């Protein structure tokens, strides 16, 4: 469809493709990390932790949300995170 | 008739795209060629794209179809090596 965001993983960004903007956080959350998993290389036992997403506020997104409920269309957002 | 400007370094080129379903790599490809036309560099010269960002710097995933990660007529930075 069209429904769009960026992730933002530390200075790392990434953009998501949401067709519909009706999945919820969780399903986003798991999108966004497949992304930045390929962007950015690849260590044989990496990991990565996301705690939560945000808005660029600090605005807390509830993990079980729709999406375009929660954000708009092209909306930069900010995860909370570990990783290695 | 989807469309897009390509940005390797100064030179900004226009990439057709039919409907825009293409992927981000098939938009490489593209992109690299007309690229070379444009300021044919060397008959040696080599390219390296690694990836192509947003202006905020978003990175487009290479197996995302293109309209469903940017919109017509976007403009578009290549972060690549010559």
């Amino acid at each position: 469809s069209e429904f769009k965001v960026t992730v933002c993983f530390g200075r790392t960004r990434v953009v998501v493709p949401c067709g519909d903007g009706r999945m919820k956080v969780f399903s986003l959350i798991q999108q966004a990390v497949t992304r930045y998993r390929k962007a950015v290389a690849k260590d044989p036992n990496y990991w990565i932790q996301v705690h939560r997403l945000e808005h660029g506020d600090g605005g807390i997104l509830d993990l079980d949300d729709i999406l375009c409920d929660v954000a708009d269309d092209k909306d930069r957002l900010v995860a909370v995170f570990d990783e290695q």
